[PDB]
């Protein structure tokens, strides 16, 4: 599992559950093609998005549907969604954890790259 | 100014200077049209991107070119850029301050919305 | 003003108003002595805490009373308060801006230091 | 394990390893008494600080020695240390994860409270 996502709720101090996540890879038209997707689990995590063999070097976009999450809670949010765009390269470490901490008018995102 | 951007560097404890910023607006055809662009000043601020008359209801994307910023400092960062996507002015005109706090593997973004 | 504090509310997308702030300085005896205190304005800012003459080299503690702020809004937050502890002016006088971004279960603090 | 700590490095995009952590409980003199301590593991975590039986309701302080961590990396940091102060109460959930994301001039902290 080379790519994991974790999403936390800073209003309730809990994992962000059932949040939809879409992952795209940059195509050589400079166009985003769907790559993987899923919903966060009860621990706010999503793994199993891809495998080592298919996760090749390239530019990836992780899109988190934060607006639906806040509306589900009856909170009016600012952002349409949160996005994380990055390059994956085989030289450096090989396991990627993308974390996102959500508030109605702010978000923070962090990447942990190990091995 | 109805739209302002402020960018800070959490490694040096300073404003992030000469960071390129591009703003887009979602068009009729669901395409991102270029709306305004600029570079942050010595105070890490960008104003004067638009006027209240031109800044109509719509969905906007503020893209902050963080990778060029870190690479010019000698650091290879995780993200390609930081993006903020939001609906603006749908309940009447407002003023928006978009702030971003940057680190090589993390960033935080906050919006302040005033009437 | 050599020491300023700015506090923002990430749930409402606004400055955090009337937040109490207390500043302490570590004394000879390794005790925290009260140094200055105040409340943030309608812009979420506090200035006028000290002068360059009084703001000598030392270790300072800025304590932001976040719990009272959230409780007055109807929310029971995680933290008792946010604290920032730092050495100031040890290489000559500087100006410090301490910013805090607040959510009920999370906060971020940033310092901007200028010569 | 009712209390876990996790510390991440936003400059290197990795766990913060070998960081010292001290935990204090508020005594009825309004004095902080040592409660537990340890160093973060290679995954940036510290568990086993206390047990369900000893972790009773009270006010706790988690102190992370961030200044030594940055100096070990040859980076000049702003803060003397990072502190998290909170009340534990038996009504609500019972498992506490305190996370801290570290930059030289900024830190963010989040609490996840489950069950």
């Amino acid at each position: 599992c080379p790519l994991m996502v974790k999403v936390l709720d800073a209003v309730r101090g809990s994992p962000a559950i059932n949040v939809a996540v879409h992952v795209f890879r940059k195509a050589a038209d400079d166009t985003w093609e769907p790559f993987a997707s899923g919903k966060t689990s009860e621990s706010g995590e999503l793994h199993g998005l891809t495998t080592e063999e298919e996760f090749v070097e390239g530019i990836y976009k992780v899109e988190i549907d934060t607006k639906s999450y806040w509306k589900a809670l009856g909170i009016s949010p600012f952002h349409e969604h949160a996005e994380v765009v990055f390059t994956a390269n085989d030289s450096g470490p090989r396991r990627y954890t993308i974390a996102a901490l959500l508030s109605p008018y702010s978000y923070s995102t962090m990447a942990v790259v190990t091995n």
